[PDB]
């Protein structure tokens, strides 16, 4: 998907409610900011490529990191330790394949 392979009805954690929610804003050099609704384990790849097919960029062209990590297909908000209204870091190449 990404780096690796990342499908839907990930497991979650188990202890971990539905009465709980997160928001994200992604950011980019572009001065594009996007706010986003998540919960514990929603992979953020989805978001990221929601962006990049809205903007029409490659995902391959463009870059997620926060912290210096990468956003994988499989990396959830619990994953990296964020907290809500948090900011994520975008870069975006303009050619690709």
């Amino acid at each position: 998907m990404s780096d690796q392979e990342a499908k839907p009805s990930t497991e979650d954690l188990g202890d971990k409610k539905e009465g709980e929610y997160i928001k994200l804003k992604v950011i980019g050099q572009d001065s594009s900011e996007i706010h986003f609704k998540v919960k514990m384990t929603t992979h953020l790849k989805k978001l990221k490529e929601s962006y990049c097919q809205r903007q029409g960029v490659p995902m391959n062209s463009l870059r997620f990191l926060f912290e210096g990590q990468r956003i994988a297909d499989n990396h959830t908000p619990k994953e990296l330790g964020m907290e809500e209204e948090d900011v994520i870091e975008v870069y975006q190449e303009q050619t690709g394949g």
